[PDB]
């Protein structure tokens, strides 16, 4: 169930029961992306003032954004008027070496002091297998639990974010993933429904790889379109609280599509957390052309992406007014 | 503040105000106390018996008692009708080559989880050097905002023990500690006062060590008793809230003379964690003389530790329900 004031900020972060949200707590994703323009690595001022920069531009047609704390706090003083605020709570990243990915919170933060940042809402991104470790599993349950307490004492939306994996599986954008996915990502949604976690709404990936969908693809095809739709189905079924999708790295138009496809599926998503496929071409411009001409792009090419995305998730997106449950 | 959930869980760990708790705990210091009468390492079976042990026959004595359920909960099933029930939450220990002593909760565990396995009250310890580096402060005033945030969505009693230091003494029995403990301990209750961390009871040392005052020993002095008296007396303006001792290393009867003392100085603890001083000797006769031994020797040495303490509590102490804020 959701609270009155857990309610109201969740109000904030969404318009009309929808959370179009734009999603820029990246940081070593974007460091990579800036490096691929340049000679020397990404530095502070360049990483903050690209966020400044997608926040002033692109807030206006947000209901909220999603702002990690290590770089992105010049950005949350820059919001448009109705625009929310989500930090991210975890480390990024994960040890690639080892098969057990666990989470691990900012070491000078808590929900307390993200709330004094002011977030709306809390976010914590958790790399789960569901058939991993049994051992490495209680251990992430716990983590989750103890967020989701701080979560409750201070009246704030939780939103757990879930990125699947396979503890044997170097790549996720693998054939062999692809086919393992819709069960990786149900089956953890599941998991984290359970009351016990305090998550309020869920941010995940859609069930399936479009890539190797039926009427995505040029090449191999592991679903067709009804086998994609179960998928889906299979994703509607495993909770009941409310979940928005992550873009990963898809472009604006794929992303899109997926949306449209959901929805037909009779998949029921209050939102998207959509990050790179809004904001990617304004790095290369940002990095080689300068700061003004980021801001060019952003008011027009970034605008088309976040605009393009706002129509479809009109036509798309269930309201989470439609699933949440009040305490009374 | 205390909350009516939070009071009547106090109260379990209570006899009318005052917490008369037998402390135990102890993980590492255990398998040091045991690898002093044995050949090798201690076994599980060995840790988890004597808790057990001491938890059968003095738990009659005592108002509640102090586990970490890493080896303890075997002992948690053996407590006598109206003793409570402490869980530690801290991993044990800390590393002795670097400054920060950084606090880390047990992996598997969270207060959800120290609450169903029976628990009326958090445990966490703390190193802490006011005097230290300010980002590692930071990084544990944040800590303790989690844990003080959990216990506040789980409605639970939050014990906060904090073990004081300086960043450049290892030895917290030597004389050159012994002339910084009172600013240190006086100093970190001070800090963690703050509405902001949800403690709802200190457990705490005293201020300085009684082994070096004048009167309390034949030997090097380093405090005249106007100055142990001065100690206890800024102990006692450091803080609203109520705090408890911990005994430490000390002997039962020298514990129980820093009672007399400390009630003398204008010092108003609402009771004590009692630990070693209690059932230390315990140790050798069960590792040498085995199970039956220990037995009687708790019922009869045992008893005699924890019946002294009891009495001189009762004179000494002052309850907490002087102390607590209510919420309404």
């Amino acid at each position: 169930t959701i609270t009155a004031n857990k309610r109201h900020y969740l109000e904030k972060v969404s318009h009309q029961g929808i959370i179009s949200a734009l999603a820029f707590d990246q940081r070593g994703a974007l460091k990579q992306m800036m490096a691929a323009h340049q000679e020397g690595e990404a530095t502070v001022t360049q990483i903050e003032t690209l966020k400044v920069l997608v926040s002033e531009e692109l807030t206006p047609y947000a209901s909220s954004i999603l702002l990690d704390p290590e770089y992105g706090l010049l950005a949350t003083k820059v919001r448009a008027n109705q625009t929310g605020l989500l930090l991210a709570y975890e480390k990024t990243g994960y040890d690639a070496t080892t098969t057990s990915r666990l989470p691990d919170c900012l070491v000078e933060w808590s929900v307390k002091r993200l709330k004094a940042a002011g977030a709306d809402a809390i976010k914590f991104l958790l790399y789960y297998d569901v058939d991993g470790d049994e051992q490495i599993n209680l251990q992430k349950q716990a983590y989750i639990e103890r967020i989701g307490s701080e979560c409750t004492a201070e009246d704030i939306p939780f939103f757990l974010e879930l990125l699947s994996y396979d503890e044997r599986i170097s790549d996720n954008n693998s054939a062999a993933y692809a086919k393992l996915k819709p069960h990786k990502v149900n089956g953890a949604m599941s998991v984290f429904s359970d009351k016990r976690f305090g998550v309020d709404v869920l941010k995940v990936e859609v069930p399936v790889n479009m890539a190797y969908v039926e009427g995505f693809t040029e090449g191999e095809v592991h679903y067709s379109q009804a086998e994609a739709i179960k998928a889906f189905q299979d994703q509607e079924a495993a909770s009941h609280l409310p979940y928005i999708y992550l873009s990963a790295g898809v472009s604006a138009k794929l992303f899109q599509e997926t949306l449209y496809f959901a929805a037909a599926a009779g998949a029921q998503f209050s939102g998207v957390l959509c990050g790179r496929a809004t904001w990617a071409g304004s790095v290369p411009v940002y990095i080689t052309k300068g700061e003004d001409e980021a801001r060019k792009w952003l008011c027009t090419e970034g605008f088309q992406n976040i605009d393009e995305l706002n129509r479809v998730l009109e036509e798309t997106a269930s309201p989470w007014t439609e699933k949440i449950l009040e305490h009374h």
